[PDB]
């Protein structure tokens, strides 16, 4: 906000998720002051490496470290971008760099990038000398609200995604919304799927604010040179209220286990679709369609009222997301893969009951847990 | 085998370390009954794969599983032996096999082999879908008493050893002493360094037993046709009492006890870095224990008689007590001449670049103040010069 340059969210009792706009300064001081180390390492990709905000961070990091901890060193390393580099070779290359540099157990690694970087460099930190401190610095909307929080790290293999990895909690998550200034529009919209999800499963008031923000958001993000400063407060609030839900649910799952599954709203059906249509369909695009199908499932089972289905769909369309696999622009993105989406391959991906979130209303999940549903009922909504 | 065949040792208050001699059936029953899964995977190396006891274990596993869990399956995978294969490419190969065979989060992996297998397959389990259940089945003496216990897993890189890994506690450790029937003598003897070490840091009564057992142990192990069954009971006790000490230390709260396990390793790892691979780890740790004991004696802590005693016991088990041991010089050859004081000091310092500490023995079976102690480059130099 105007009144608070940094807003914090607790995770497992500690306020280590920090959100603001143009906070390189704060990131650097917080890290150096609280995570004492001989060696700090910023890891990024090529795309992020070229942006002005990235240079501001490393510059700020360099200067403060020179003042505060003269004996300590800052190191930087860049991987190539893309899901195709989220692999064993890249992990090994980052490690070989850390080892050549004589990094030890005290090393602090900052993962500056989207979910690819966050997951992969999180995993590097998880196994480096059997674990070193990592700080998540997410730079995509998706990564800011979802992937940076919860400690899930991984890489892909030629057989499938995120099959090798580790649970490794970050010391901090810093969401500097000003990084979104360079994010391509499609990726920005993709990220709103998780934002709408968190409001839909937990916060109707935020859902209302999102509806009221949609037109000016979509108008700025799709303009030629997006002016993000003009909607700065509203973007900070967007990231804040979504990550609050993710962090709250992760923390609450401690004592009320199974609340964590509510974060899967739209992912049961959406992951099944994305399995068929990746990489032409992005994850948020598939999650949006999934939330609608899953909402229709709750409706068909006599739980979600039909008006809430309509309200959810209106909000997703207003943020530029598809609400069925037959959406015209979505058909354009997926082309010849459209016809691969048959009911049978979807029921197979989702495997013989299936677990699914059943929305009760906007802002609330039915009985605060996931439910086992039959293949017959899922077939009905997918027919 | 039955209940009478098995000695258990607790780790963090649960009896998951089981020791016996000829216990493949027990291993099978215990895993299948306690670790319910669709898929059990036994991973080993070429050398172990061809031994009779390995086949006994896998045959028994197959038979019992198809009876008790007919819808489950047993898979097997074999890697090449050697520290040179304790690497990323092998870890990936094992993972690709698992994935190609459709293994999921319920998979139970058994690591049947020495410490290379234990550490590497342990690490495969640690990261597979972010972690699956692993069972350590150590087959060297060293692995039965030390490496299988404590949850440390790793592989090596060209820049050094055990740098990439994970802490991943095994569901069970099964030490079947019958695997030692096919262990080459040099490796069998190598394992005795850690056995002597555990007795020396913690259990003077066991040290006495090991002294009394030494002549017999060595004549059996170094014969042409070793008959291990004739010393069965005493070998089981040997394993049991060393792994007891490791497990008790791992189970502590009283942090600082963990460092007592490093007795012999401060100087020993430095010697090994210069002399590997011609010298084995336990051979260097033996020498290391002697020098660290001399250090404690020099500092006025350890009485001289302890150094004599330790030295006699180590040699009676076929281990060297100096870098100029006749047989040790044959193994290492021209690398001996690179063991200078400055490179040892450099390595001991590199090993503590995060944080030079050393265990100081107070007498046989007791460490001074139950913790490691900072020692100077001068005093180490004095003892190594
Ligand atoms: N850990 C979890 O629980 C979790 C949850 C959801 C997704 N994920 C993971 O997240 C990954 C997808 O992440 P993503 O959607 O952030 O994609 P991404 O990291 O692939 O980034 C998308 C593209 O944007 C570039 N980029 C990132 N930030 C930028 C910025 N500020 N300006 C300009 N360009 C930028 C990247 O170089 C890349 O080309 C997947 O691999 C998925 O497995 C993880
Ligand atoms: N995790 C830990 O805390 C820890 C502690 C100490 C050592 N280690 C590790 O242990 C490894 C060394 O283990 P090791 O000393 O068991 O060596 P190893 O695993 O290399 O085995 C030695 C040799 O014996 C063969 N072999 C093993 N058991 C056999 C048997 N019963 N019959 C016939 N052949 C057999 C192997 O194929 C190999 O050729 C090192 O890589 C080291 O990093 C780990
Ligand atoms: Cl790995």
């Amino acid at each position: 906000s105007n009144a608070m340059s940094i807003e914090k969210v607790p995770i497992l009792g500690k306020e280590t998720i920090h959100v603001g706009y143009g906070i390189a300064d704060h990131i650097v001081r917080e890290v150096i002051a609280n995570l004492a180390s001989s060696t700090y390492v910023i890891v990024t990709d090529t795309n992020m490496a070229r942006t002005p905000q990235y240079s501001k961070l490393t510059d700020d990091f360099k200067t403060n470290l020179s003042e505060k901890r003269p004996e300590s060193r800052l190191l930087t390393y860049c991987v190539s971008p893309g899901e195709n580099n989220k692999n064993r070779a890249t992990k090994a290359a980052v490690e070989d760099f850390l080892l050549q540099q004589g990094c030890t157990r005290d090393t602090v690694i900052l993962a500056v990038g989207g979910g690819v970087i966050g997951d992969m460099i999180g995993f590097v930190a998880a196994t480096f000398m059997r674990g070193v401190r990592v700080v998540q610095v997410p730079t995509t909307l998706l990564a800011m609200v979802d992937s940076s929080v919860g400690g899930k790290t991984a890489i892909d293999t030629p057989l499938g995604k995120n099959f090798i990895g580790a649970f490794h909690q970050p010391e901090y998550v810093f969401c500097d919304v000003s990084f979104l200034e360079t994010l391509p529009a499609r990726q920005f919209i993709n990220g709103m799927a998780e934002v709408v999800k968190t409001a839909a499963i937990w916060n109707e008031e935020e859902f209302t604010r999102l509806e009221n923000f949609s037109k000016k958001f979509l108008s700025v993000v799709t303009s030629k040179k997006p002016d993000l400063q003009s909607i700065k407060a509203e973007l900070v609030k967007t990231v804040l209220e979504s990550v609050r839900v993710k962090a709250g649910v992760v923390s609450s799952d401690e004592k009320e286990a199974g609340l964590r599954n509510l974060l899967n709203f739209g992912h049961t059906i959406g992951h099944a679709i994305e399995a068929v249509l990746t990489p032409e369909a992005l994850h948020g695009e598939c999650v949006s369609i999934g939330m609608i199908k899953e909402a229709e499932l709750s409706r068909y089972l006599g739980i979600l009222p039909p008006v809430a289905v309509a309200r959810l769909s209106k909000c997703l369309v207003a943020y530029g997301l598809p609400v069925s696999i037959d959406d015209k622009e979505f058909l354009k993105k997926v082309g010849p893969k459209r016809h691969y989406v048959e009911i049978d391959i979807l029921l197979k991906k989702m495997a013989s009951k299936i677990r699914c979130v059943l929305l009760e209303k906007i802002g609330k999940c039915y009985q605060l847990k996931a439910h086992q549903v039959s293949k017959q009922d899922l077939s009905f909504v997918l027919t």
